[PDB]
């Protein structure tokens, strides 16, 4: 543990020039990331080389963007300190204060707590998604468009060597894929990894913070429901996802719910993809291993 908090540490204070870690933990870690909290007041967040060449540019001009435009009492993170290059991207910033949502923590608050927490979140998301976006919009996402790429190389690389009942679960995820509208309706900016987990509470249980806008752009409105609506042991439950839509206003309930669905079928080969592109046989081996799994629980 002690060495890679020592790697950073030395390198916060040669790219932040006048910048002294007095101290510093791990505070989380992504596959090709981590983050750190420095002198219990900053996270600094970091990558060295990935596939995502341009990714914490893009994550940077998105808090520049919001920043700028959003009026809300929500915090997000504003950046400080950054570096960006081909082999190395740190971004630092304030820590957020606040607690984490959690299931545990929903099924404790009282039903006017949930609602409230429900309204923010509803608000914030109405907010975000109502920006013009034109100050922003190379940060365009396409995600038909990225499955079929992927797919594309799927069919490049291992599709030949993958088994028959593999091969069917990709085959009739993509005619779903060709048959589904839900990627026709409306476009927006979107933090797109939108859960629990980027959550943050205050004292009274209302929403304070949201972090990681590291995936966020202008992309299908439905992109930030997928993870409320999900029925999981990390989420809270779809019950909560519709009772958010509904206060969002304006919506195919139908629809949101179905990009989810779509989006969860698409795991599984979205875990193959990472592996072939990032050359980790472990996660080609779990999205198969996974296929199975799916085929077999009915
Ligand atoms: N309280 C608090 N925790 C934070 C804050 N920023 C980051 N964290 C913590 O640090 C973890 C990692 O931060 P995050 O931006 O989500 O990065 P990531 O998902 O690991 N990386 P990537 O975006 O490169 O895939 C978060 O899950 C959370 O635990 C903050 O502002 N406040
Ligand atoms: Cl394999
Ligand atoms: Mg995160
Ligand atoms: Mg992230």
């Amino acid at each position: 543990n002690a060495t890679n908090v020592k790697a950073m540490k030395y390198l916060i204070e040669h790219y932040f020039d006048n910048f002294k870690v007095d101290s510093i933990e791990i505070i989380g870690s992504g596959y090709d990331s981590v983050a750190y909290l420095v002198n219990n007041e900053y996270i600094f967040k970091t990558k060295f080389s990935t596939n995502k060449k341009k990714g914490y540019a893009k994550e940077k001009a998105i808090y520049n963007f919001l920043n700028t435009n959003l009026e809300t009492n929500v915090k997000i993170p504003n950046i400080e300190y950054s570096y960006i290059s081909d082999e190395l991207s740190i971004l630092g910033y304030k820590e957020i204060k606040g607690t984490f949502l959690t299931p545990e923590i929903y099924s404790t608050m009282s039903e006017e707590e949930q609602n409230l927490l429900k309204r923010d979140i509803a608000s914030f998301l109405r907010q975000m998604h109502g920006l013009d976006y034109t100050d922003i919009s190379e940060c365009t996402i396409d995600n038909k468009q990225n499955v079929l790429e992927e797919y594309i190389l799927l069919r490049e690389t291992i599709y030949n060597d993958l088994t028959d009942i593999e091969k069917d679960y990709i085959e009739s995820f993509m005619e779903r894929l060709n048959a589904t509208t839900v990627f026709e309706g409306k476009k927006c900016l979107c933090h797109n990894d939108f859960n629990c987990n980027h959550l943050l509470l205050d004292g009274n249980n209302r929403l304070t913070g949201i972090i990681d806008f590291g995936d966020s752009g202008i992309i299908d409105e439905y992109c930030d429901f997928i993870y409320l609506l999900e029925d999981s042991e990390e989420e809270i439950g779809t019950n909560f996802g519709e009772d958010i839509l509904r206060m969002y206003g304006n919506i195919d309930i139908e629809k949101a719910k179905e990009y989810q669905d779509i989006v969860e079928e698409y795991y599984p080969i979205e875990t193959i993809v990472y592996g072939i592109k990032n050359i980790k046989q472990e996660f080609i081996e779990n999205g198969r291993k996974e296929i199975y799994k799916r085929t077999y629980k009915d």
